[PDB]
RNA sequence: GGUCACGCACAGAGCAAACCAUUCGAAAGAGUGGGACGCAAAGCCUCCGGCCUAAACCAUUGCACUCCGGUAGGUAGCGGGGUUACCGAUGG
């Protein structure tokens, strides 16, 4: 199951794009290093976030410590990603 | 002369990008005043394509690194099309 990139789900769609990036950046970067965050609010991409880490154990600790967290008054559904980012 | 096209002018007009001020707006963007980048319809209309915004209503639990919900607003100075018009190259 474990992977590098973090896939966040069930996020608040009312939140603007830029702020969501910044809100997730500040919250998560206490676990490890971050290269980029990808978020869009297209029909297919709503309530979703992608975090580009370097190591697994940071991302694992990011996942296992806050799964179900009421971020912006909504539970965070946190599970791993599948494909390596094209960067 | 009319009409339909056309723009190498002539002649009298017209409009106003950017920026600034101010109002409206959630925003894109619009109004107004100053100001001219340009414009042969840069007059007027969103019917079609594009592009831009997304606050609200409805829809949506979605795995991306092309871009993609409905709806609503916007752009006519992004094209298409509709509609109106000044001048007239011994002009076609
Ligand atoms: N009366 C009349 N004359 C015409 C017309 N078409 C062409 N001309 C003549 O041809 C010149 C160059 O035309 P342009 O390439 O459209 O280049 C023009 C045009 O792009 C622009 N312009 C000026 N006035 C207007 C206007 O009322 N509407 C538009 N759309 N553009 C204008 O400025 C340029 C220079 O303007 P001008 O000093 O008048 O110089 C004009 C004008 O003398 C027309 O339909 N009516
Ligand atoms: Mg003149
Ligand atoms: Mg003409």
């Amino acid at each position: 199951r474990p992977n590098h990139t973090i896939y966040i789900n069930n996020l608040n769609e009312k939140i603007k794009k830029d702020e969501l990036k910044k809100s997730l950046h500040a919250i998560f970067s206490r676990f490890g290093q971050i290269l980029d965050i990808l978020v869009s609010r297209s029909l297919k991409m709503r309530g979703q976030a992608f975090v580009i880490f370097k190591e697994v154990s940071s991302a694992t600790n990011a996942l296992r410590s806050m799964q179900g967290f009421p971020f912006y008054d909504k539970p965070m559904r946190i599970q791993y990603a599948k494909t390596d980012s094209d960067i």
